């Protein structure tokens, strides 16, 4: 149990760039939890758009069809960061189209269009006390809460087959998060990850190793994107 010995580095970490870290993970094969600061508060940025299309998948399950229907667009829901709306401007864009581009490219307006289709920001908070998340809010959440939620979406038996599977699928593919968490792992270990983008970041994955159990972990900071980077080497080689 190196758990104890963890918090000095990681105090070195966030008093070299000013602010707070939370930083939670869990070993599925066993159980080790390397916790620091990862039950405070810590604003989601943009991360919440992993969760987003978790609760679109969940739709998908008791609303056959629901993945596959398109909306089109106008301009009353255009934000900055549109890399995938605005390519596919009025040729319209399914629901499934619309999740995987808020999640791997983090696509700030289709995010407001599931958002719609989910009942507003509070829909999402729904979704969240639904599986167990007692600490999301309106956007903040904890390190540990974070890592809870994405395990029982990607690993646990909380998304049916069909969507769990999915899910894992688009944050295997989300590109946004290089240079946090998954360069801080061999590359030979599948990583899928979402990142959060506001100065202060975050990041939460779940990372493959070749032959080995899967761990979950979330890094949250707020004053950046080598800290997370190192802030994670940190929690996986804290597992004793």
């Amino acid at each position: 149990a190196l758990t104890n010995l963890v918090a000095e580095p990681f105090a070195k970490l966030e008093q070299d760039f000013g602010g707070s870290i939370g930083v939670y993970a869990m070993d599925t094969g066993s159980g080790a939890t390397v916790s620091y600061r990862a039950e405070e508060r810590f604003p989601l940025c943009s991360s919440f758009k992993g969760f987003l299309a978790a609760a679109v998948l969940a739709r998908s399950q008791q609303q056959a069809g629901l993945l596959d229907t398109p909306i089109r667009y106008g301009k009353n829901a255009l934000v900055p960061w549109s890399p995938i709306s605005e390519k596919y401007l009025t040729t319209g864009m399914t629901v499934a189209e619309l999740s995987a581009a808020a999640v791997q490219y983090s696509d700030n307006a289709a995010a407001n269009l599931l958002l719609k289709e989910l009942g507003g920001p509070a829909g999402l908070t729904a979704f969240m006390r639904s599986i167990g998340d007692t600490t999301f809010r309106l956007y903040t959440s904890s390190p540990r809460a974070v890592t809870e939620s994405l395990q029982k979406l990607t690993l646990g038996s909380a998304l049916a087959a069909p969507q769990r599977q999915q899910f894992v699928d688009w944050l295997k593919g989300n590109t946004t998060g290089n240079h946090r968490i998954r360069a801080a792992v061999p590359a030979d270990w599948a990583v899928g990850d979402k990142t959060g983008t506001c100065g202060t970041a975050n990041d939460y994955a779940v990372v493959w190793p070749t032959g080995r159990a899967p761990i979950v972990l979330a890094v949250y900071t707020r004053a950046s994107e080598a800290v997370i980077a190192a802030a994670a080497r940190l929690a996986l080689e804290g597992l004793g």
